[PDB]
């Protein structure tokens, strides 16, 4: 099938991205559709000596789905280049499990980083969202729907820099401007757009919806969306037009922007350039 | 879509159990928790049970798997299949209340070990017998592996995890267009390449499970990466005879792993082959 073809095609292939396994040394697990370990790499793409990196790999007992997502992630990361998108340095595929060598983000996930804090200003939180918005605009212009946008999938690198991560679920939408998934998806339901939940339709405008949930996650310093509401209740709660109330410590302008990200009709939502301009307008009231 | 239709249907019997009579305890595994249930189906007082629920941040796919498990468990009834007692959905999160298995998973239980080859064969036989029942009901399990078998009181095997199970009454096969969620190292060659699932692919998996049993919870195809399996299988390679395995036992595993599904033994014949080993 599609995967057997992709495995054979891949194993018979770019010396641009291949990295000798023997120059790579793995350490502790950072997190667990894959696993990530901290690692160190010798003579990595013209960097002399060792460079600290993260390494994405398959878990124990990988299904075909998981293998496919690793291969797809690899494929998206090759095409992609933005200060707010995680950087790929190479891959080991030749005599051992498939390993993707990627940018180490010293603070871990944005969720984790938010949860560890209190000291952060609204200005810091706005800058974070703005950085993410710029990365999303560049992926959107590259014709890619990310699908899985969430605090847990955004890394915080050196300097408190946002890095969009986890491209397993990203799809190319050059031709049709939407990605349609027949069977049930694997994005948490509390981050999915209404048309994704009901019609299995994913577009840049469902990324915007997700971005709205992510704003909520930022403003709450890593809260759990729809707290105490079971995922199965979401269908009915969304079509009957309910949305999350304004959280504390959230300004009127911000909340207004989350709601617009959550408009029932996709075409009525802001595109990522409007989101960035909107976030600038708030940043201007603080800096 | 299919899920929203199902969720509404489900929301709109003798399986409902009041939430306030159920007390959750420690996590047993990832989601399943130890729990206790007051006045569960005519049992007076408190009964120790397990409770299956949705993990944090469940995707539609996982929601559907939970609803599916519930729907299959309503229909199924055999000494070696985990038993469903009820469910809570009225308010709060969807919870399925199921038989508690005091020794946990068969993998964990094998790995903590003194057991005879007689004990090992009996384990396989009990599962084979449960598979036989499930095959008769026209159900393809798909996800059979030591981590999905439970060890209840008296060292009784309980087949578990029906999330991925599928009805094959009409067509006798289950064909999944997209990529499955069963680990590659337990999938039949036809499931790997053509996405085809039958009772004969369950037999292949049962073969892998025999291997797990005999090695006391060994990891299949050790030090071989999942992606190499495609090629290794199509070119005819199979796991070598493990240490401490009879000739007859191994012979049974290879026959489970025949390239052609119709050349593989049927569950009924495996229960016989194992009972013969039992007796000899
Ligand atoms: C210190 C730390 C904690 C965590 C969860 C991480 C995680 C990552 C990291 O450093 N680079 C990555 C690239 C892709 C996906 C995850 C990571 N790093
Ligand atoms: C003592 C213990 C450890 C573990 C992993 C378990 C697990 C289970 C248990 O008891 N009944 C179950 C029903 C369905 C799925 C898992 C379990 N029980």
């Amino acid at each position: 099938g599609p995967l057997s073809l992709s495995v054979d095609a891949f194993k018979i292939l770019d010396p641009k991205w291949e990295f000798p396994r023997k120059n790579l040394v793995l350490g502790k697990t950072l997190g667990e559709f894959g696993k990530v370990v901290k690692a160190t790499a010798f003579h990595l793409k013209g960097r002399a000596g060792y460079t600290t990196v993260a390494v994405k790999m398959l878990k124990e007992n990988a299904s075909p789905s998981e293998l496919r997502d690793l291969l797809s992630e690899f494929n998206v990361l090759k095409q992609v280049n933005h200060p707010h998108v995680i950087k790929l340095y190479g891959a080991c595929s030749q005599d051992g499990p498939l390993l993707l060598i990627v940018e180490y983000a010293k603070y871990g996930s944005l969720r984790g980083f938010l949860r560890e804090s209190r000291a952060l200003t609204m200005g810091d939180l706005i800058s974070f969202a703005w950085q993410i918005s710029q990365g999303m605009q560049y992926l959107a212009e590259m014709k890619l729907v990310h699908r899985d946008l969430a605090a847990r999938n955004i890394l915080v690198a050196e300097g408190r820099k946002m890095k969009i991560s986890d491209f397993g679920l990203s799809r190319d939408v050059y031709e049709e401007d939407s990605y349609v998934k027949r069977s049930q998806g694997r994005i948490p339901v509390k981050w999915m757009a209404i048309e994704s939940l009901f019609d299995h339709i994913y577009t840049t405008q469902s990324d915007v919806w997700s971005f709205g949930v992510l704003l909520w996650e930022i403003v709450t310093l890593g809260g759990n969306p729809y707290p105490g509401i079971p995922p199965e209740r979401l269908f009915n709660l969304l079509k009957t037009g309910h949305r999350m109330e304004r959280p504390d410590n959230c300004s009127e302008e911000m909340y207004r922007l989350m709601l617009q990200c959550w408009k029932q009709e996709p075409d009525k939502r802001p595109v990522f350039a409007d989101i960035s301009k909107d976030l600038e307008k708030m940043m201007v009231k603080r800096r």
